[PDB]
């Protein structure tokens, strides 16, 4: 056999290594070692491993990180074996998605999924609060006034779960709302951003959302949110099956709210892409496993619950009601995501963007002056 190996973050019960384990038993002269990454991890080491030569054949990257990768020549040209390819279109894929592979005009990947944000909430703890849970919060007041009403720690619950964790993880949750707001990554020191970030400043101050917000990731956030200890979760696609488990109260998940009535929607977008390395010793073995996983997108919802990268396949109803009505949402929430990037530097963008959340969410500084500092060091690294 060929023997490939494959890096990603994806959970033992997450696509990846359950594609790899069908994949294997083809038993078609090629065969794949999986190693799991940690999120924090997939990035800077993935780096060292190619530079080293410790590099893996494949990797399911974080889109953002993609064009890091793809212009410093870590990543194979994979334009000639996509056009040759009688399984991968370039025409199936959100435009979205598609260029986030792209560099210079070239193709360096293919999506592996994509998502965005969306509010999750326990429509049994609406009742019991007197709630009408047919009728989630449309606006950020209406959403911090929600939130405490259903903060009551006598009953160990929050009102709202989500993450300011200083990784991309912070990133990713405060980007919509500095966007529904006016705001951009390329511009995220406006009035509008200083609202959004003061609004978080409120959801700690007032103890509506545990102060672990400041370290914890979306996935573990989420976990409290199942248990019944937060009234309400900001978090994606990727939480509906285990929450399907592991919720014992009926729910439902809806829009972002947005900053003022009938202000715009808006999120960024989610998920991975698959790539491999430049110097792998079996392009065209990689490639066929790429092509396998891209054949199994149609069964990624149902299987998973994650959603495909995609116009070609829109998702099918599954059956199950809970799960069906959170497709309808996050497709409805999906249609105004906006890419982070494209961006070599997006790792330094984003860090200016955590450093400023963590500077005003501790009182270190002014919600205005934190943003002011990010904005300075975007303009630079962003040039
Ligand atoms: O933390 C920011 C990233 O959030 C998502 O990444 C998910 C991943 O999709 C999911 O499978 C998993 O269990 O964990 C992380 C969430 O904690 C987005 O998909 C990424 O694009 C974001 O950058």
């Amino acid at each position: 056999d060929v023997t490939l190996t494959l890096w990603s973050l994806d959970r033992d019960i997450q696509p990846a290594p359950n594609l790899i384990k069908e994949f294997n038993a083809l038993n078609n002269g090629i065969k794949i070692e999986y190693r799991q990454l940690q999120f924090d991890d997939v990035v800077s080491e993935s780096m060292r491993a190619y530079s080293t030569g410790n590099a893996p054949d494949i990797i399911a990257i974080d889109n953002p990180n993609h064009a890091m990768f793809a212009s410093r020549g870590a990543f194979l040209d994979v334009t000639d074996m996509i056009a040759k390819s009688d399984v991968i279109k370039t025409e199936n894929y959100f435009p979205g998605p598609l260029k986030s592979v792209t560099w210079d005009g070239k193709y360096f990947g293919v999506p592996k999924a994509t998502n965005t944000i969306a509010l999750y909430y326990n429509k049994d703890l609406f009742k019991a609060a007197g709630l009408d849970a047919a009728k989630p919060p449309q606006t950020w007041d209406e959403l911090v006034d929600a939130a405490r009403k259903l903060t009551n720690p006598a009953k160990n619950v929050y009102g709202i779960s989500f993450s300011a964790k200083a990784n991309e993880e912070g990133t990713f949750q405060f980007l919509p709302w500095a966007q529904m707001a006016g705001a951009t990554y390329k511009n995220i020191n406006t009035d509008g951003a200083v609202k959004a970030l003061e609004t978080w400043k409120t959801l700690l101050d007032e103890k509506l959302a545990s102060p672990d917000t400041l370290t914890r990731s979306q996935w573990d956030s989420t976990a409290t949110f199942n248990a019944g200890n937060a009234a309400m979760a900001i978090s994606g696609p990727w939480e509906i099956d285990r929450m399907l488990k592991d919720a014992k109260f009926d729910w439902g998940v809806t829009l972002l709210p947005v900053p003022t009535p009938d202000a715009p929607r808006s999120s960024a977008m989610g998920d991975y892409n698959w790539a491999i390395f430049s110097k792998t010793k079996h392009p065209a073995e990689a490639f066929k496993a790429i092509e396998f996983f891209a054949s199994k997108d149609k069964d990624m919802f149902k299987n998973f619950g994650q959603l495909p990268a995609r116009s070609d396949i829109p998702v099918p109803p599954t059956g199950n009601a809970l799960k069906d009505e959170a497709l309808k949402t996050f497709v409805e929430q999906l249609k105004y995501a906006q890419p982070r990037g494209p961006s070599p530097e997006w790792p330094k963008i984003s860090k200016a963007i955590q450093d400023a959340i963590q500077g005003a969410l501790s009182g270190q500084m002014t919600p205005k002056a934190a943003l002011d500092q990010a904005a300075e060091k975007i303009k630079l690294v962003d040039g």
